[PDB]
């Protein structure tokens, strides 16, 4: 770049204290601001897994502990009542839903995206990804990170070196430096007080803010893994529910887990002519004794059905079934009050970040790491097996995931072609007896005859879609170190563009999956 | 985009020479193919290796053994096959080559022969330049072995030829000899070939030399090897004992000095690298460096800047013929000879690679120096590693162990003694703010500078007689520290220069699963 100008970063606001104690061993003892801050950290996970974890407790009570002048340095969490902080937020909690509205923050949050949110770059208006610094907090990654619980200090402007040409003009702040560093293209820098890992601004729609991104939605598909049970908890108490608003949106919600069912309203085209929550009438759906069945006739020609056997279903199933058909003609909509909106506020008060986007890349994630480890590593005899197995599993996540095909326009000669391949590899390997002739044959011939099985059963699916936008690459790159075999050729060049993440990620979470025996 | 672009294509492997060779099944006395017999043949040649032992690597290799007997044995077992007639070709063979090789029947014209090779297919011309061509050659079909753990260990690695092969040439260069699969002009792509390896699916490729591609590939592939000795160390060491043994005095030097790289981690001591060759080497000690008392060997090197090294071996548990090969170069020397006179690394790297292909002294140091590191890391507790500047600490002081044990042991700096005061007295100083502290950012960013302060003047203490530099950039494998730094959460990319960044770009994307398995122990 030639010229470069911005306003630097938004720095997190200072902590308010609120004058809060706790009890240790029945002492009661007053918290300075900062034990405050992170008691108040603590207390508002107070209601999630992590509490509960001895390592997360651990790394936190090594923050905690330290500020405590030389006292407590034995304590454990059990030890502590925390109450008078829960209390806190739990008053705030309801004081948040209670106040229907003081809609002056939006020009308050406006005011700080205007100021902070857009950098100019060789005269051109660009937007910036990550302007706000995050504030303190209680560490978390993935579900097993060495460091989670500890504290992540607070970061200050001095900690904070900017990107600026050399005649813009120095934002107000009290930078630790200012570079001109015309080579790279990052706006911001500074450490992770944490874990040392150097932290960067970058502008939106570039290579470092979507491989991030893109990276960030299969990492929370990875830690739903560790709150599935859970979220099927609490879709069946929403069925339950005394609200028929609630009830309505478990029930969006249970078909995203039972069917890998969209809401219905993402624009997307991959997707935007399957069936989804939102598209379905009452003539889809038919409610029997002993199943649910879903039958839905698509823009495109394509009819797709599947059933719920209601044997071991709650009985909160058909029950809000029932009440949502009760009254409606054949042509009405069943989810009328349904938009992703709702169902990923409902999915996000159980898991933070939880969305209907990350449920479904869980679930296709998850069949195809099913799929894979059942298979015997001594039937993977080839890289054409490989890639054959890789292309099973990505059909049994279309199929699940309800992405469904108009067959190719010529489906029916072509697989007489791959039949009459077939037929003409079959003996014309078998009326050459030199073996290097006979070698270079029988390797043409598994292929044709694994791409003619391959070709039969894919031919109502479109595979592509889970694969670019479901099915953690991790899965992948793990089941060729499973294995051997080259993954990359799973993937076209594009995709293998979009996964450039996957060359650095560790794959220890599925290896140690494929490898269990 | 390159514009013109002219090559000679690769130079393909001899095909093999059948020898007529039969084997034993249940018995049963079976004729071998050309096929069969190359893959037997294989396998012969490890008949005194641990692969043989393995069952995964039995099962591999037999995988693709049984499936040339299309119909029959298909049910065969690895104890069931009588081998002994291709170990006994094998042996015969072997037994042959203990005459004559380094003579002028395959001296001379080996030489020739491999210059004309190299003359017709190592060389392109990229833009009007020519550029040497990294790996021309087309390797030769074999067993297939990776570090240790591959799941393909034993797998037949297939034969490729010229029909396997792509070409990317310029629109208009000539067309090498050749029946070559297909030849492009992508003008986007850098290399010069191209072929899918027939057992990993992998995509092969030819370089230029200098390329990032090459560089990088050579620079893993020692730590690699590094990493495959860790198996084989015992084997080694019982080859070296018996190179001294020896009944010819040259094998017994040779094999000395490789008793020297084992036990102390010492150069051969030609490399002309300046940043070793200061040190003691194997090549460098004379008769007054050297003590051989009743039940142990003392060295006592003195080397520039006065810099005295010493290291023992304590020889009573030690095999005799250690001791002996020590007086038989000993004798008839006086003070100020040299000791080893007929050793340099090419010999060295010759008796080496006959026990494990590819291994050098290099490849020795480094697994030397990377389990130095592991071992010291492995033995922290995690409770210890309390923040990213205490992570860098242990980093360093494992760094320092290695070099101890590689003996980089140089002149303590010129200013040592008062850039050791000052920092005693910035540390002296840093406390004084930190209790006069008053708002928390202050009394925290005095604590993280204080910290910083104190481990850094402990290590200037440690590190005074050591150039850890040495053994970070050539010795230590840097899986080792990305798996500690994935071990403990840290950031462990700063242990490293920009230069060593660029060095090891290629531990980004390599596994540390062996590293780390080990830590999580
Ligand atoms: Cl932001
Ligand atoms: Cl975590
Ligand atoms: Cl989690
Ligand atoms: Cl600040
Ligand atoms: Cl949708
Ligand atoms: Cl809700
Ligand atoms: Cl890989
Ligand atoms: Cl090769
Ligand atoms: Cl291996
Ligand atoms: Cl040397
Ligand atoms: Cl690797
Ligand atoms: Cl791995």
């Amino acid at each position: 770049w030639r010229t470069l100008v911005h306003n630097g970063v938004a720095l997190p606001p200072p902590y308010q204290p609120k004058g809060l104690s706790i009890k240790i061993r029945g002492e009661t003892v007053k918290l300075d601001p900062l034990q405050e801050e992170m008691a108040y950290a603590w207390a508002l996970k107070k209601d999630t897994p992590y509490v509960q974890d001895p390592v997360f407790q651990k790394n936190f009570l090594t923050d905690f502990l330290k500020t405590f002048n030389g006292r407590f340095q034995d304590v454990t969490i059990n030890e502590i009542d925390f109450s008078e902080v829960y209390e806190y937020v739990e008053r705030e909690r309801q004081l948040k839903a209670d106040k229907e509205y003081s809609a002056e923050r939006k020009r308050l949050r406006e005011e700080l995206k205007a100021r902070y949110g857009w950098a100019e770059m060789d005269g051109k208006r660009f937007e910036i990804a990550n302007w706000m610094v995050e504030p303190p907090g209680i560490f978390m990654g993935r579900g097993n990170h060495p460091l989670r619980g500890r504290w992540k200090p607070r970061v200050y402007e001095e900690d904070i070196t900017l990107n600026l040409g050399e005649d813009a003009p120095v934002p107000p702040g009290n930078w630790g430096q200012i570079v001109h560093d015309h080579d790279s293209m990052w706006l911001a820098r500074w450490d992770d007080k944490l874990t040392g890992k150097e932290k960067y601004v970058w502008l939106s729609d570039t290579a470092d803010i979507k491989q991030k991104r893109d990276k960030s939605k299969y990492d929370k598909a990875e830690m739903l893994e560790n709150h599935i049970d859970r979220v099927r908890e609490k879709i069946f108490k929403g069925l339950r529910s005394k609200e028929p608003k609630m009830r309505e949106i478990a029930l969006a919600c249970y078909l995203i887990d039972r069917l890998a069912m969209r809401v219905g309203d993402e624009k997307d085209p991959d997707e935007a002519d399957t069936v989804g929550a939102t598209t379905l009438r009452v003539e889809h759906v038919k409610l029997l004794e002993d199943r649910i069945e879903f039958d839905f006739l698509g823009k495109d020609s394509v009819r797709w059905q599947k059933s719920i056997d209601l044997r071991n279903e709650p009985p909160e199933v058909r029950q809000v079934f029932e009440e949502l058909l009760e009254g409606k003609k054949e042509g009405d909509q069943i989810f009328q009050n349904i938009n992703s909106r709702h169902v990923n506020r409902f999915l996000g008060k159980i898991v933070k970040g939880l969305t209907a986007k990350v449920f479904r890349t869980y679930i296709a994630t998850k069949i195809v790491k099913d799929f894979l480890a059942a298979i015997p590593r001594e039937k993977v005899t080839s890289q054409e097996k490989f890639i054959y197995y890789a292309k099973l599993a990505n059909l049994k996540a279309a199929e699940a995931l309800n992405h469904k095909r108009a067959p190719p326009k010529n489906w029916e000669q072509s697989i007489q072609k791959k039949e009459e391949r077939v037929k003409k590899l079959m003996q014309q390997l078998r009326e050459a007896e030199s073996e290097k002739k006979k070698a270079r044959i029988a390797e043409r011939l598994e292929k044709a005859e694994l791409n003619l099985d391959l070709a039969v059963k894919v031919r109502d699916y479109n595979l592509a879609t889970s694969l670019r936008n479901y099915i953690d690459p991790r899965v992948y790159k793990a089941w060729g170190r499973y294995t051997g075999y080259e993954w990359r050729k799973i993937y076209t060049a594009s995709l293998l563009r979009k996964f450039k993440w996957v060359e650095k990620a560790s794959v220890k979470h599925v290896l140690q999956y494929f490898a269990e025996k």
